[PDB]
């Protein structure tokens, strides 16, 4: 669904944003 991928895009990025930085630090 694209609706629904505006409002999951933010979730999956929180996801990958908070572990692609805990990788480097």
């Amino acid at each position: 669904q694209r609706s629904n991928f505006h409002p999951l895009a933010a979730s999956f990025i929180v996801r990958c944003a908070f572990e692609h930085s805990r990788r480097f630090t």
